[PDB]
């Protein structure tokens, strides 16, 4: 409990890494620590703002180190204090607990400076959300199957290690070349059975597994969230944040006016993923064993 520890009320960048990686000093072509500009300002070309919110901002950048494109998430304002700092840095630890996997967004490096946290990842293609916005309609099933398979591979990787993502949604699944995708955004990720029993942040209510209302955390939660993610993109169906419709989607209801055009096979898989009872809900590994989800 950092809130009662003597850690309160206390200029150069410091690498953030939990996996262990001395040194903690940063260097780059274009960077002179005696100049007042931040490491981020000096060491990257800032090309565009990919996203923003209460957390801060995500930029498309070009690295002066290697000339390659990356995404960098920069927190909004200096750490509020020790708990805030620990919570934000925990994202780097999580992203590292996941480690390298072809269906997970890769973290290149992370650092803090002036109370600001910076996470540099590979630059991916558009999020599934962006892609569906651009399509302006339901996605063809041939695309959907590939996205379902790849995100299930990512989840099987997390879940085998007792990690739960807790915010699977169209906005943090990113398209790559020829129909592949990657899961990102490990800021809410939890390792089951690691204190505190609480401390848990809540994902987007539209995709939240019903058992989380009772505080019942487990890997099954992500399967449900991916189920609704795929339902949304396959049907161009806006998901309720609450009310009767929110309840219905968590009672096995598939709205006919949105879902009647699904193949029987995709409908059958979604029903397995959207099972209200997490004890009965299919696991990612079990789904990937189905012949319909075999390597195409
Ligand atoms: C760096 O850190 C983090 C970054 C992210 N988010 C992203 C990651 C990752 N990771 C990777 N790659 C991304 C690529 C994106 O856009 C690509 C296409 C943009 N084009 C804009 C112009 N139009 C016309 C065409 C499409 C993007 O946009 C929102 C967000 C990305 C998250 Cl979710 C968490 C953390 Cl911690």
């Amino acid at each position: 409990d950092l809130g009662t520890e003597n850690l309160y009320f206390q200029l150069q960048p410091r690498r953030v890494s939990f996996r262990g990686e001395a040194s903690e000093t940063l260097q780059s072509p274009g960077y002179d620590p005696s100049r007042p500009e931040s490491f981020f300002q000096q060491s990257f070309q800032r090309l565009s703002r990919l996203g923003h919110g209460s957390y801060g901002e995500v930029f498309k950048v070009r690295s002066k180190e290697d000339g390659r494109l990356y995404a960098v998430k920069r927190s909004m304002s200096p750490f509020r204090g020790p708990k805030d700092r620990a919570r934000k840095l925990a994202e780097v630890g999580s992203h590292e607990k996941v480690g390298q996997h072809p269906c997970c967004v890769r973290l290149e490096q992370a650092w803090e400076e002036g109370g600001i946290l910076y996470l540099q990842t590979e630059l991916c293609g558009p999020s599934l959300q962006q892609h569906c916005e651009a399509w302006g309609a339901s996605l063809p099933e041939a695309q959907v199957w590939g996205y379902l398979r790849d995100t299930l591979l990512a989840l099987a990787h997390l879940h085998s290690q007792g990690l739960v993502h807790l915010d699977v949604k169209p906005a943090n699944i990113f398209l790559g070349p020829r129909g592949r995708c990657k899961l990102g955004d490990f800021g809410l990720l939890v390792e089951l059975g690691t204190a505190g029993a609480g401390e848990v942040q809540e994902g987007d209510p539209r995709y939240m597994a019903p058992e989380l209302l009772q505080g019942s955390y487990g890997t099954a939660a992500d399967v449900f969230s991916l189920g609704l993610t795929i339902l949304e993109v396959a049907c161009n169906m806006e998901l309720p944040h609450g009310g009767e419709g929110w309840q219905q989607l968590r009672q096995g209801y598939l709205p006919p006016e949105f879902t009647a055009g699904l193949s029987s096979e995709l409908r059958s898989v979604l029903v397995m993923m959207l099972e209200p009872d997490p004890k009965l809900r299919a696991t990612a590994e079990a789904l990937l064993a189905l012949p319909v989800l075999r390597q195409p």
